[PDB]
């Protein structure tokens, strides 16, 4: 389906990312862009872990839930989420982050399949805003942590 790319850069340590990598079950504070979350049931191998990820959507205009195979890696420092059951059509999600100068660059790929073509663009449209809040959220938290 339509994949939205969200790239951001923050002059912070890769430590803060550690929490973002596990944001699927981390959240040192909270996340309005999201609602319900749950990660478990799977397997753990080496510096890699794969389990089901049941996330929900609050102010998404569509109160629904979705499950996907969340794959975390501490050796790869990357996150990947495949579709398992979701809406029973398709739903991909992945999070990546790498160093770039004095600051680090993080990219978030959002992939989902909707029913309504109108809501498809409508949602995929506000998707940017949602990513804007999530981003600002991380940035705020970053400043709240570093607090200068």
């Amino acid at each position: 389906m339509h994949r939205h790319v969200v790239t951001k850069v923050l002059p912070y340590t890769p430590d803060q990312l550690f929490e973002l990598v596990g944001d699927v079950d981390a959240y040192p504070k909270f996340v309005p862009w999201i609602t319900g979350m749950r990660t478990w049931n799977g397997r753990v191998d080496g510096a890699v872990s794969t389990v089901d990820a049941e996330a929900q959507v609050g102010f998404s205009f569509l109160r629904e839930k979705f499950a996907t195979r969340v794959r975390r890696d501490k050796d790869a420092r990357s996150i990947d989420v495949s579709l398992l059951y979701g809406p029973f059509k398709r739903l991909n999600n992945g999070w990546r982050f790498m160093p770039e100068g004095d600051a680090t660059r993080v990219e978030f790929v959002i992939e989902f399949a909707f029913k309504s073509a109108l809501l498809d663009a409508m949602l995929a449209a506000n998707v940017d805003r949602a990513a804007g809040k999530l981003i600002a959220c991380f940035e705020a938290r970053a400043q709240q942590l570093h607090g200068a």
